[PDB]
């Protein structure tokens, strides 16, 4: 009689169980790593707080920590992210998970506390998987006795990083952490070709609009922006990105993409004057991937052409003034994570009224809402990482160490390169990829071992 | 009555300046380097011996380092990579410079020499920009008393940049060094861009071959091959990939590549057996883009497809077993930088033989011998960068320091990223792209000054 | 209002909010709409109309009753119908009878739901078909109310091909217009339409990413094209069969291998001419031929454990699921999703790894698995389905004497002219500007001004 | 003794035929006539007027008609398009040749004149072979008697077949013709993939600009705009497309490029106002493809972006208004076929002004000029065409027939498709492609032979 759970339907499991099943066949990394550590159980004794996109993807990494000798106490990292069927065959499983698609923000706060806490107290956590920060602050704020006892926080993605750093630079981090984000076989593949598979996928599934012949404009180059501009240009968009940083905007132009700003030469000065009226005018989509605030901001959406698409695929929501909309249009919703924006007023809607906008997941993480975010074999490289993170933070103990061998471990590391390329390895072995080797004379001329590492940590690929 | 020069045809000068006059144009972040610095004259008093491809885009940085202040003496670092009209219009203003399409070996290491040798004598020089690491190695070797007064070295390319490391480990290196490659306005704009660029234009120009529909394999996947991957499959050619880095290889995967191995399961135990001869027995154009040694060796020639063309756009031609080739198999010269090579034996050849690969530039780097490699739109970032290493090493005096001090100083640097993001801002500007201001409150959102750097040293863009 | 049959219509006004935003994107339909209106061409017309029940659907039936027809419609696939889209229809007071996931004794009995009214054949006297299905059952089994039709307006290549051979075997009863070829049709629905929607299909069906895999697609007609376009934009390995060497070229010079499942292309019913190491490295297959059995059972037996196997063809026996069905066993990951156990027929391992995934039992994969083509591109057929529609009913076939019918039946396609003008709608909805000849330039290229711009035989 | 040629210079015929004897290994469809007709001789008596681009595919094609029998005396259809070994290769032959690159207008017809006549009379010439239909008009104008014994011309282009149906409409052609553009396998080939291949290596050669992240504006989307288009966006371009067709502007569309009018409105009255001056001012290359007249007219040119290079690639060079260029503004030769176009006057020019325009090959189709067209593999399908064509006329003896049969047979007609068909798979053989068969149900399931044509008359591809 297990009931440590919350999910929006537990019949759904069966479902769910078979979506795991295909997924381990698409997962190489990370299933070698469950059948690699799994005799060994490395992580016994492991207590791991984890708050990350209930998917079938973070399926298959949990029964792996599980596989591996850890107790896990599961949580969604956004309230559209979370797939009904694999959330329900988790707890199937018997493993604690609160998570479901749709949640209230209330219920979001709820879904992390019932992580924290078991039975009311203080759970006896010794480990953190994070994506995004949002459990690693609730911790250091509202609990901070229980990160006494952690050994360590590994954090999947840029945003939750940068808050990790932030924290760092203050004195304010009580655990170590590994950055998990910038493995190459994450960032150079999670956040790039997944935004590749997923953002076309979500602006179909919500709107079913053709791409081809359309205008797009892209907010950002960084990883998420160069996959995303390239999902919406392998359809056919017309796609202008911008950017503020020269050099990322130094490669969309060599990509082929036109480099423009929402706002004359570049300038926000806050006012209607300084939007480009005329580009904006012209826009049928706009995506945000920036990681920043406010970056599709109120008069760029007053600009923008009637029924643009209007989504985001950063960590968070306020990269879209969203704020601004709820105050001050009418919502209509077409369908779950679908709304039209009636630009006419507040009070009541035309139903047939032309001027309005579509906007994705109510400005939430836009291929986790409105499709299935990054598919198993991008996840794999992302997730075998994180493993990798869990047992080496978890071995060093951090926690039980006296205070100035801590003090010498208290920082944001990410993993070998070693490790990085054996990820690596698994991902190419999946698709039937055959690497070469090295003879010994070859290994020599260009001073490596013929096992590797093959680059040195300065090298950027 | 200037005579300081050896160029295959000073008459060729005139068409060289019209040449260089239209380069300007395409080059903006060198010629705004010339604007802001010409009054300053930051390199009064350098004499930078210089060694790289004596190309239309090499004399505009020639002339921005002269009208900065310095004199130089000039020479190529390929037997096939000047263009004559380059060479000759620098040769008629009156600049030293010793370098010819199609030189011997014996006459390369003479150009370089005449450089290194004004009237008989070491030239006083007291700076040198080097591409491949070849006037380096001399100076190392052959005249280690001209090191004492020269202040630095900025090396161009990834092959020179390793021979550097391997003095400075090995303790070797006798001044500093910039790494001008790993500026990304260089490596991830000057490696790859610019063989996606010349790449398919050497070979056309070479042989006229339709690519598309064809079979290509490209021994690796770093900057280069990366560039040249693109190169050819955008052209519709079926590109296959090699490496021995997984990252790299699953970056192949990723960006739509097969990944295969010349060897059976990738084991080159040097036997013809090792050979997987149906992949070969299938290629059209096989392609070397490593920088390693033997990467298309002897058996992968003798297993290629008949008619097969064979080249390199690594640095040095020992990337391919061109040496076997000349021991064993009967060369008939289509046209300068194309040969037939006929694989029924040495002593002359049919006329109408079927049984031959076409080698281009005699697997000298393809992109310069066949074309005129990079253009000058991207060369302009990579020379930006050349201008700016030669002025802070020319400012920072290495040589005027005691013997202790030298010590703490001998290093091998990067740029600042502040730099790299100055010169992609010039490149921006000149396609018309538009890079967005962050405002006060985005900028202290991420945590960057709203002037930049906008990355920490980490990131890999 | 009872005269229907859908899934559940309290779907209906989910399906008018998508209808009226894709009213917005299908330019040339609404722009016909607006035009014709007041004219009200179709007033008396009473067509029957057999295709796939999806939201652009609906507003191309609602145009078809803007300009005066009634209509009584059904879904010319079992999986292929948008439950709110028919909703909506059935809400509007439009005869329909769809919904996904029909039995195919289901599917005739809806197409026989349009046929008869209150038990008795309904006075048509107009056709609406994709693929031929109603057309074949009206002229088999209720040959007397063809006296009655002044045509039929055919969507889709499987159909015309239908029409032409009972054109020649002179068992056509009523002239026809072949929707198909205008090239706003064919080189716009059958090509990009799928490009847009092969991909969409197998990313809702199995969530796979596609990058560095390895696909065959049988053929590289209009669909072959857009098929292959689909996968390699996505990054996968793109192999192309076909039986055509005009269409392989052109699949070489658009950068593809071209490779036939058979040793030197002899299909001899054997297992031994299989190309099993070919097969053997397949991560998905696709079928796009409107041919029979081009994804046979030595096929299945030869591809690659977990291989995707889907069709996007207009009839399912372009594979052989019979032979699946015989000897293998099913399991339904989620409704048109099944894993077909080649270890056996009776049960399977839960946790075998010897399976194919079938996408929509075989039937065709953008509709069954997605929602077909997008708004703006299916606005191009349905524009040609308005104007040939409004065109046959003016022509009355039906009243004509013996020896006007003699010299009216036939197979037809529109005049270029208003192939053109579809085709300027749709440029002004994506914001294109077309440029007007001058005087002097229409007399050096020997066109009007106005157009049309090309000579019959032009290929585009 | 034979001296009935004028080329540039015999000595580069060596050349020639090496590049000849690469050229059939890659020509299977036509070297595959040879084989198959050689022993029937079915041009034996054949006397063929050929005018076309003297290059080297052009040099396989004439070898092939004098194979199966013909004599033949050629000419270039372009003043730059010949290349000079091409036509040595030719002369040393024994046939007669008179072509050049860089001929005169004067010289260009007096070329066309000497393959007319033989010992200042005209040559006994029975079967005409053109490329535009300039030879087609001479004849007709100048010579009209020789087309009583005529028996058929094929004409390989989209303008020459334009030529050909004016006057058959009019009642002035005096002989049959065939349309070979209008086979698959060269409409859907050369037209479209042969400018894919070569447009932007002559854009390469001309002026070694970077095209990625530029601005293009490319005139006209029929085959040789699909072609095009593609050409400089899969380099990167940002392209623009005109048209004055909507079916072709809407395939533009959906082939993911945005639709633009020089004119606002679209409408072309002639004046100055009328220029979308925004749009031109930023456009980097502009390239006409229609075969029309004045589709880059003198508006403009002067609205252009400073810099921007200009070229053709249809047929004939009044696309563009050079006469315009020549008489208002000077130029200024950067090397042959590449002329910079002061827009400051016609009185001189300012060696350093940055007010100008780079005009390849003079306006004349810029592959050839600037480049070698199309290639080997690509013109095989054409020129196999063009040999089955005059087998087929040849074979059918119009001349010879009463004047009321003649009236009968006159006509202007494409190859029969199962031809087409023949030579296309020739040509997917050349990749190594293998065709599938029918299987006798499938056959008769969609109601075509297994032997073919498998598609309809009215088929599009
Ligand atoms: N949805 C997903 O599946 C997914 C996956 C990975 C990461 N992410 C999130 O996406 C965001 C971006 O991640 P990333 O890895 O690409 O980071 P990144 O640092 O590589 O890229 C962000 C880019 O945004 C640019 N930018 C910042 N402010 C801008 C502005 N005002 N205008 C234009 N450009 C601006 C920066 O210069 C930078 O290049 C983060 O929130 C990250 O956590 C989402
Ligand atoms: N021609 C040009 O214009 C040009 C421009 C820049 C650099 N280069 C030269 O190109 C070479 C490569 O430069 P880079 O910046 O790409 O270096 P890189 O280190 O980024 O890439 C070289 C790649 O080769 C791979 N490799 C090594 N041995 C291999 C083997 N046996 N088989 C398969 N793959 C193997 C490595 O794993 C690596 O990824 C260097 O010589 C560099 O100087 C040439
Ligand atoms: N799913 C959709 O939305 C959609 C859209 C339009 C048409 N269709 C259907 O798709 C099918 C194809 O339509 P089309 O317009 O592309 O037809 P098409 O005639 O243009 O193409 C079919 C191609 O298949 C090739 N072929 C035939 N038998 C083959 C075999 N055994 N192996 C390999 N190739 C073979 C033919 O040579 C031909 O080129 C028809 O059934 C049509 O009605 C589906
Ligand atoms: N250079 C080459 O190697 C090569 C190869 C084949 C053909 N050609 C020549 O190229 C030209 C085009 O041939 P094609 O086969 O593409 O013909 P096409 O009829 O298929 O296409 C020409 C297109 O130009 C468009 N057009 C006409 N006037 C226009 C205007 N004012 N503005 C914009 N668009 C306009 C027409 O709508 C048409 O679609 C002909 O002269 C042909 O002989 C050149
Ligand atoms: N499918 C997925 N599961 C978990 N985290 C993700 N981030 C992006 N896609 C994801
Ligand atoms: N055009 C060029 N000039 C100088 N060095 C180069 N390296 C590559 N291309 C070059
Ligand atoms: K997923
Ligand atoms: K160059
Ligand atoms: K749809
Ligand atoms: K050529």
């Amino acid at each position: 009689g297990f009931t440590d759970y919350k999910v929006a339907d537990i019949t759904l499991a069966a479902w769910g169980r078979r979506e795991l099943i295909i997924a381990e066949s698409e997962m190489p990394a990370l299933m070698g790593l469950r059948r690699k550590y799994a005799g060994q159980q490395p992580l016994k004794g492991a207590k791991i707080l984890g708050c990350i996109h209930m998917t079938i993807q973070t399926g298959v990494l949990i029964e792996t920590l599980v596989a591996l000798g850890a107790e896990v106490r599961w949580s969604s990292c956004n309230i559209f992210s979370t797939q009904d069927q694999a959330a329900a065959a988790i707890a199937a499983a018997g493993i604690p998970v609160f998570a479901w698609k749709g949640e209230t923000e209330e219920e979001y706060e709820w879904c992390i506390e019932q992580t924290i806490l078991k039975d009311g107290q203080p759970w006896d956590a010794n480990m953190v998987l994070d994506d995004g920060g949002d459990l690693t602050e609730i911790l250091h704020k509202k609990y901070p006795q229980m990160l006494e006892r952690i050994h360590g926080i590994t954090e999947e993605t840029t945003t939750g990083v940068h808050r990790l750093l932030d924290m760092l630079k203050n004195g304010t981090l009580k655990v170590p952490a590994i950055n998990v984000n910038d493995s190459v076989t994450k960032s150079k593949n999670d956040n790039k070709y997944g935004c590749r598979h997923s953002l076309n996928d979500a602006i179909k599934r919500g709107t079913d609009h053709l791409l081809s012949g359309k205008q797009a404009l892209v907010i950002g180059y960084g990883d998420v922006g160069k996959g995303s501009s390239q999902s919406l240009r392998q359809e056919g968009m017309i796609v202008k990105v911008a950017e503020v940083d020269p050099i990322c905007a130094m490669q969309a132009c060599m990509d082929g993409f036109e480099v423009v700003s929402p706002y004359k030469n570049g300038i926000n000065d806050g006012t209607e004057a300084s939007i480009d009226a005329a580009l904006l005018g012209k826009i049928d989509l706009i995506v945000t991937t920036t990681g920043n605030v406010n970056v599709c901001d109120a008069n760029m959406l007053k600009a923008l052409k009637k029924r643009a698409v209007v989504c985001n695929i950063g960590h968070f929501d306020n990269e879209i003034d969203t704020a601004f909309m709820r105050k001050n249009w009418a919502w209509e919703e077409v369908k779950p994570q679908v709304h039209k924006i009636h630009r006419t007023g507040k009070d009541g809607f035309d139903a047939h009224n032309d001027d309005y906008l579509i906007l994705l997941a109510e400005g939430r993480l836009v291929n986790l809402g409105n499709a299935t975010g990054h598919p198993s074999r991008i996840m794999d490289g992302s997730f075998a990482n994180q493993v990798l993170a869990q047992i080496h933070l978890f071995e060093q103990k951090y926690a039980d160490l006296p205070a100035a061998e801590k003090a010498k471990r208290l920082s944001v590391e990410v993993l070998p390169k070693k490790l990085d390329e054996e990820v690596a390895l698994e991902m190419v072995k999946g698709f039937g990829g055959v690497v070469t080797q090295l003879t010994p004379k070859q290994a020599e001329y260009i001073g490596v071992s013929v096992e590797g590492p093959f680059k040195p940590d300065t090298y950027r690929y």
